[PDB]
DNA sequence: ATTATGACGCT
């Protein structure tokens, strides 16, 4: 009872830009705004592959990882913006720079963990305490939460429901108790409204957000009310929310482990996990995953918000699928040089902006007909930011997968160069 | 033949 800690010590938010690459292109080209549109990579094979879809286009069924020519069959008015091509490959620079604009704004409010190009986690605990002291017992007005949903409410027109749920929540609030977790989540959500208003003011970009007590719940909440909304998931709402949440919807259970939870335990929903003891879960899924599942199904997770705004590795990848696979020495050399040239550019920019050098070069390849996504991965030193040297070293490090007697066999379906092991410069 | 990245666990 009194000693069963409930993991309500922290206020954590997950901010995620709505259809991020599409918004970046829509800011740049007003003719795309408020339209069914999508962002693609390449154009020759089937119109190119869609990696980002506006909500207007999604309403027609257009999804990521879909071919543009197929999307056009669902949505013939679909507008398409194309990723930049440099040295014969996709160049995502525009989106990395847009991402940095957003991250730098978020960083003004609290310490952030960059979780992907378009999303970050925020530890708001200190911010909420400061703000709660600032109110001096003053109650929280619905006006301060104009885009916030309270998950699970109302109980007992879309905006009409949102406001009812918010009203129920605020009326039930204990504003004098500066230690109530629900009050803390609420103040956290006020701050997140402010953060999202500043992001939209200063970039033009809209985003959604989740506010809860840990990373997994913040992330799951962010997705409940997209786009351009934020959702507060309280500790108390977890039992009902999880009672019908498919296990695969939880961060990190979307794959094989989640499938084995479902198969081994004979269950479907997150809530069913509560009926197992911790030892039972550790037995089936190992001691780490077991402890983590035993606390997660009760709404409790301790993974911290890491103070890390910048990527820990800088990478350059190109697939050579089908008949385009690289089959000669000259080919592998030229593409290693193109990849190494983009890598050099990004690394030099990184060293000047962020005062750090990478010290290790990771070369990964896929060979044709190999089942694995990484047929091989080998590392070597990264000592100077010179593309010719980096490409030569990647060759040097991979050339003994060539089984020819100036040819390359098995032909290469993927090259990948990754700079890692950063040290302050 | 969606591609292009990137974090992190396991051993
Ligand atoms: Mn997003
Ligand atoms: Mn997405
Ligand atoms: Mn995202």
């Amino acid at each position: 009872g009194p000693h069963m800690a409930t993991g309500q010590d922290r206020v954590v938010a997950l901010v995620d830009m709505d259809c991020f690459f599409v918004q970046v292109e829509q800011r740049q080209n007003p003719h795309l705004r408020n339209k069914p549109c999508a962002v693609v990579q390449y154009k020759s094979w089937k119109g190119g592959g869609i990696i980002a879809v506006s909500y207007e286009a999604r309403a027609f069924g257009v999804t990521r990882s879909m071919w543009a020519d197929d999307a056009k069959k669902l949505c013939p008015d679909l507008l398409l913006a194309q990723v930049r091509e440099s040295r014969g490959k996709a160049n995502l620079t525009k989106y990395r720079e847009a991402s940095v604009e957003v991250m730098e704004i978020m960083s003004r409010f609290a310490v952030i963990e960059r979780a992907s190009i378009d999303e970050a986690y925020v530890d708001l605990t200190s911010a909420v305490q400061e703000r709660l002291q600032k109110l001096q017992g003053q109650p929280i007005s619905a006006d301060l939460l104009p885009s916030t949903y309270i998950e699970g409410l109302p109980q007992g027109q879309k905006e009409g429901m949102r406001k009812q749920g918010l009203f129920q929540w605020l009326d039930s609030l204990q504003i004098d108790n500066l230690t109530s977790p629900d009050l803390q989540l609420t103040v956290g959500a006020v701050i997140v409204e402010e953060m999202r208003a500043a992001i939209e003011r200063e970039t033009g970009f809209q985003c959604s957000a989740g506010i809860s007590h840990n990373k997994v719940l913040a992330k799951l909440a962010c997705g409940l009310n997209k786009p351009n909304r934020q959702t507060l998931v309280s500790h108390g709402s977890v039992p009902q929310l999880f009672s019908q949440m498919p296990i695969r919807k939880i961060r990190s259970l979307g794959g094989k482990l989640g499938a084995s939870v479902i198969e081994i335990l004979g269950i479907e929903y997150m809530g069913e996990l509560t009926q197992f003891t911790e030892s039972q879960l550790q037995s089936h899924f190992g001691e780490k995953n077991g402890s983590w599942l035993y606390a997660m199904c009760r709404g409790i997770e301790h993974d911290p918000v890491k103070p890390r705004q910048l990527p820990k590795t800088i990478g350059c990848s190109k697939n050579f699928p089908g008949k385009t696979a690289l089959a000669t020495r000259e080919q592998v050399q030229w593409w290693l040089l193109q990849l190494a040239q983009e890598l050099e550019e990004r690394l030099t920019k990184d060293r000047n902006d962020n005062d750090r050098v990478a010290t290790q070069l990771v070369v990964s390849i896929r060979v044709q007909g190999d089942k694995r996504l990484s047929s091989l991965r080998r590392c070597c030193a990264l000592t100077r930011y010179d593309a010719h040297k980096m490409s030569h070293d990647a060759f040097t490090v991979i050339k003994n997968c060539n089984t020819s007697g100036t040819e390359w066999s098995p032909p290469l379906t993927m090259l990948f160069l990754c700079a890692t092991k950063f040290s302050a410069s």
